[PDB]
Formats: structure tokens, sequence, C-alpha cells
């Protein structure tokens, strides 16, 4: 079931990350509204609801598409935000608990 088991494996991951408590910034889109310049600078937005459907939908097929978005989440928020605000914070924390959870999974040798 080697399809199964990476789905099992990301789904899990997936979910312990929504669950965390400083992964609030990233549950839904950034609405342009709410951020001015943001689609103009970012230019892959992404989100955990995105990922979610991704995931839903056999989309994550290997686990370097798992990570790569993932870890745009992360790379987009530290890039638009200033480096001491909350949201930079949320990242970098939830970045640190996803690098372990990837890891305790062995999906990075
Ligand atoms: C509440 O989410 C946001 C609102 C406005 C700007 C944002 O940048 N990164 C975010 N996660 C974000």
């Amino acid at each position: 079931r080697d399809p199964d088991q990476l789905y099992s494996t990301l789904k899990s991951i997936l979910q312990q990350v929504k669950s965390h408590q400083s992964a609030w910034p990233f549950m839904e889109p950034v609405k342009r509204t709410e951020a001015p310049g943001y689609y103009e600078v970012i230019r892959f937005p992404m989100d955990l609801k995105t990922m979610s459907e991704r995931l839903k939908n056999r989309y994550y097929v290997s686990k370097k598409l798992f990570m790569a978005d993932l870890q745009r989440v992360f790379t987009n928020c530290k890039e638009y935000n200033p480096p001491e605000s909350e949201y930079y914070k949320c990242a970098n924390i939830l970045e640190k608990f996803f690098f372990s959870k990837i890891k305790e999974a062995g999906l990075i040798d």
C-alpha cells in the first residue's frame, strides 16, 4: 500500500501541523484586503486549507511535493512580514515543529 502509506504519513503530519497553537496565521489564504502588496511580492501563495485540499485530491504523490508546499507557507510569511512580528515568530516555531515531524517520520535522510 505504498501510495496509502505516504498518504497516511502526510495526513498525520498535516493534521499535527494544523492543530499546533502557532498554525493559526496559516489556516486560510492571505486576503488581498488584509495584506497590501502581498500578491505583488509573493508569487506562489500557499496555506494549510489549500494543502488539505491538495492532499485529499491525491496531489502529494511524493514527499518532495508536500515539503515544497509547506516550506513555502513559512518562507512566504517570512519574506512579507517584519522579523519581530507575531506572524514571523509563528512561522519559525511551526517550521521547527515541521522539520522535527518530517525527521521523526523518516521523510528526509
Ligand atoms: C492572518 O494571515 C495573514 C494576514 C496578513 C498577512 C499575512 O502574512 N502571512 C500571513 N499568514 C498573513
